[PDB]
C-alpha cells in the first residue's frame, strides 16, 4: 500500500516533501539516494508495553514500505539536512540557483 501523506513539494527555495512516518526512532527509518533516487523505508517496532494488557481497538497495523520518487536534478549527499520530529519525517533536498 502506499500513503495519502505522502506528498512531494519544491517550492522555489528547496526540493522537500512530506513523510508519514510516525513515532520510529531514527532506528525505525531509513533514507537513502542511489543515482539521485531518494528511498523511503521504515518499520515501527513493537510496543511491548505491558505484555497483558489490551487491544479492544487496535487498528494500528504500520509495516515497511520501500518508496523513492524521481527528482528533476541529481542530487548531493552532503548539503542536505535529515531531520524528523513530532511524528513526522522531514528531509529537504534543496537545489542550485537557477533563474
Amino acid at each position: 500500500s502506499f500513503l495519502p501523506a505522502a506528498e512531494l513539494e519544491e517550492t522555489p527555495e528547496a526540493l522537500l516533501l512530506k513523510v508519514e512516518l510516525p513515532g520510529m526512532d531514527p532506528k525505525d527509518i531509513d533514507v537513502q539516494v542511489t543515482a539521485e533516487a531518494v528511498s523511503i523505508s521504515g518499520e515501527r517496532k513493537s510496543e511491548t508495553k505491558t505484555e497483558t494488557e489490551g487491544m479492544k481497538r487496535t487498528e494500528f497495523r504500520y509495516g515497511k514500505f520501500q518508496r523513492v520518487i524521481p527528482l528533476p536534478v541529481r542530487i548531493q549527499n552532503t548539503s542536505v539536512k535529515a531531520e524528523y520530529k513530532d511524528g513526522i519525517l522531514h528531509l529537504t533536498l534543496p537545489k542550485a540557483e537557477e533563474e
